[PDB]
């Protein structure tokens, strides 16, 4: 940190063209003859895009200050989502962009444990738990259903308002009755 091609490993957090990246794939190439080099697959952490780059040995990459933390959700005010560390009791706030898709899965007062990716101490991405239990607020007698967070999902015809369902947040899909 600085890192050289020798350091490259899967999941390594590096800066590339002024963007924090995570190394997905690293492959060693020993040419005959000549300097060995690395072909690396990188995920851009701000964009989610995947990059393919070749690094000659002797190439250098600055480390990116990327850390992932588990934190409990407290509340949001429509613009900032607030989390507390259950051991440290330090608080951090994430904005709408950092929350992304996770905001629609977090119930008021749920206290869900979330995974927060921090870039230079600032939340960059947030992930909700894989599965959450949310109440159906709007649905008529599958069929569309509006959950209490405003998220919309398809539920079986038998589900009724004020009933609760378990949802897979990765796919945004109903899983089962709650
Ligand atoms: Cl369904």
């Amino acid at each position: 940190a600085n890192y050289s091609t020798n350091d490259f490993k899967p999941g390594l957090k590096v800066m590339l063209d002024s963007n924090p990246c995570s190394i997905m794939e690293n492959e060693y190439v020993k040419p005959g003859k000549g300097q060995a080099f690395n072909r690396v697959k990188l995920r851009n952490l701000k964009t989610g895009k995947v990059l393919e780059k070749t690094f000659k040995s002797g190439d250098t990459l600055e480390a990116a200050d990327i850390v992932e933390v588990e934190m409990n959700y407290l509340y949001n005010d429509g613009e900032m989502w607030h989390f507390m560390d259950p051991e440290s009791f330090e608080q951090i706030a994430a904005d709408k962009t950092a929350m992304g898709d996770a905001a629609k899965w977090l119930k008021d007062d749920s206290n869900e444990t979330c995974t927060i990716m921090l870039f230079n101490g600032v939340p960059l991405n947030v992930n909700a738990p894989n599965f959450v239990v949310l109440k159906v607020v709007e649905t008529d007698p599958g069929k569309p259903a509006k959950l209490e967070t405003g998220a919309v999902v398809r539920v079986p015809l038998f589900v009724q308002q004020e009933e609760s369902v378990r949802v897979d947040t990765r796919t945004g899909e109903y899983l089962e009755r709650a």
